[PDB]
């Protein structure tokens, strides 16, 4: 699959305008619902891998990224052929000897189990590109994205450079790393989930 090149922001009252301003265009709204599944001993997450099911999109893999652009910013494969995903989860939780069959139906080999499940209302800005997706999710809380989807590694620091500039030109504080909203779900609602990320952030 394609490398995503993301920067997390707080949205604020003006976001709209600013980014009218900048010449982004409005593309679509759309409300949804994701679930995320991993081990009873967080596997995937804590190996810095996140599946999840999205209605409307169908079976997600994240990857970790292959450069280093971590800090405010962030990097992922995003895999999205069920074979792949199934292939991925084989080698990370079980044995590539199992059957392959669709995500859903190894999910019980496998030990893989809802972890979050929450709706999203998205409202998605197009920049030519750059995405900027303004998200509220359904059990409160508020943040923004600007993204970029790049083909190979070389491409990754010129996006990395386009992301910056757009947040920067949001009015976005440098220091700022809004977290993501599966994380604010993990704190609130799997608070032993959470820590046991902050434990292995940490180290
Ligand atoms: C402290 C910390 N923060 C973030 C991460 C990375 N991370 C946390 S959750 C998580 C999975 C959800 O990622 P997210 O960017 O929030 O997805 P979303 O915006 O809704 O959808 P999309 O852009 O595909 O449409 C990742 C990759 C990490 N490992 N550690």
């Amino acid at each position: 699959g394609l490398i995503e090149v993301e920067r997390k922001f707080a949205p604020g009252p003006d976001t709209e305008e600013r980014l009218q301003e900048l010449g982004a265009t409005l593309e679509h709204r759309v409300t949804f619902r994701d679930t995320y599944y991993d081990t009873s001993e967080l596997s995937l997450m804590l190996s810095d891998h996140w599946l999840r099911q999205r209605e409307g999109s169908g079976w997600e893999l994240k990857c970790p990224g292959v450069t280093g652009v971590s800090g405010p910013h962030n990097e992922y494969v995003e895999v999205t052929s069920e074979a792949a995903i199934v292939a991925q989860l084989f080698e990370l939780l079980g044995s590539g000897e199992q059957k392959p069959a669709g995500v859903a139906a190894v999910l019980g080999s496998l030990k893989l189990q809802e972890v979050a499940s929450f709706i999203t209302t998205r409202s998605s800005w197009k920049l030519a590109q750059l995405t900027i997706d303004l998200d509220s999710a359904d059990f409160g809380y508020a943040v923004g994205e600007v993204e970029a989807m790049v083909h190979e590694k070389a491409e990754v620091p010129a996006a990395l450079e386009k992301i910056i500039t757009v947040s920067s030109m949001l009015g976005v504080p440098a220091q700022e790393e809004a977290p993501a909203k599966l994380m604010v779900y993990l704190q609130r609602f799997r608070p032993l989930d959470y820590q046991r990320l902050l434990e292995a952030a940490s180290s």
